[PDB]
């Protein structure tokens, strides 16, 4: 099932447990914890729906909200797990080699471990130092330097 939407059978308030609250580009929050659980409370403490939520998910409705049911409460990419940015501002790219660590599809690949992964923190405004960025195999960042990306945003990672 390629559909990443989560359906709710009955109007039970979502009870998200063991989650990390990270401010995103919008009012929603992105969870950075791999182990997450959902619980439904409607009239009593007995749960009816559990499901499971991977890392990098965005919740449609906040925790404790009495969802009417039949609507998505959390949305996430069913193919990729986004990597959150702790520092909001320009993306700092270190040791960017063209022709070897660049793959045109701007959307460009970061680096290839087999072909050769520099780690740098996100700039504050333009190039200020404020976080370690890990680039595994086939990892691609579509945000160029100076993009001034805000916290809670992620580009396509292109898993290997």
């Amino acid at each position: 099932a390629a559909e990443s939407s989560i359906q709710v059978k009955n109007k039970g308030s979502i009870k998200l447990s063991n989650v990390k609250s990270v401010v995103n580009s919008s009012g929603k929050l992105v969870i950075t914890s791999r182990n997450t659980e959902l619980k439904l409370i409607d009239e009593f403490g007995r749960t009816k729906e559990s499901y499971k939520v991977p890392y990098g998910a965005v919740l449609a409705k906040g925790d404790g909200e009495q969802v009417a049911g039949g609507e998505t409460v959390a949305n996430w990419d069913p193919h990729t797990m986004p990597v959150i940015t702790e520092v909001s501002g320009f993306v700092r790219f270190t040791d960017m080699i063209d022709g070897q660590t660049i793959t045109r599809q701007s959307s460009l690949v970061v680096l290839d471990s087999a072909e050769r992964r520099p780690a740098l923190k996100i700039v504050d405004a333009q190039g200020n130092d404020v976080a370690q960025y890990f680039l595994p195999g086939k990892a691609i960042v579509q945000l160029e330097d100076g993009v001034q990306i805000s916290s809670g945003d992620t580009l396509a990672r292109i898993p290997q």
